[PDB]
C-alpha cells in the first residue's frame, strides 16, 4: 500500500485539485454566457470555502496549529461572496463579453489562494 500523508496534509493536497476544476470552469464561463453554469460555480466555491474554513476550525481544535485567527479568515470569505454575486449581475446584464467574465473569476482565485495557505 502506498504511504499515507497526515490528515492535515491529505486535505491540503485535494483542495489544490478542487481549484483546477474552478480554473476549468473559469474557461467555460469565458467560453459561454449561460448563467446555469454560474449557478453551480457559486455553490462549488462554497464547498471549497467550507472545507477550508472547517479545516481551519479543526487546526485550532485538534493539532493546535492555526496560521491565522478566525476573524482574518472570515474577512476573506465575505469578499469572495461579493465577486460571485457581482459576476451574476454581469451575466444578467444585457451586454457582456468573454474577457469581462474571466477578469471577475481571476480575482476570485486570489481570494481562495490566501485561505488555502
Amino acid at each position: 500500500e502506498a504511504a499515507a500523508a497526515a490528515r492535515d496534509e491529505s486535505a491540503y493536497l485535494k483542495l489544490q485539485e478542487q481549484m483546477r476544476k474552478i480554473d476549468a470552469d473559469a474557461a467555460a464561463l469565458s467560453e459561454t454566457r449561460t448563467i446555469e453554469e454560474l449557478d453551480t460555480f457559486k455553490l462549488d466555491v462554497a464547498d471549497f470555502v467550507t472545507t477550508v474554513v472547517q479545516l481551519a476550525e479543526e487546526l485550532e481544535h485538534r493539532f493546535g496549529r492555526n496560521r491565522r485567527g478566525r476573524t482574518e479568515i472570515y474577512k476573506i470569505v465575505k469578499e469572495v461572496d461579493r465577486k460571485l454575486l457581482d459576476l451574476t449581475d454581469a451575466v444578467l446584464a444585457k451586454e457582456k463579453k468573454g474577457e469581462d467574465i474571466l477578469n471577475m473569476v481571476a480575482e476570485i482565485k486570489a481570494l481562495l489562494i490566501n485561505i488555502y495557505k
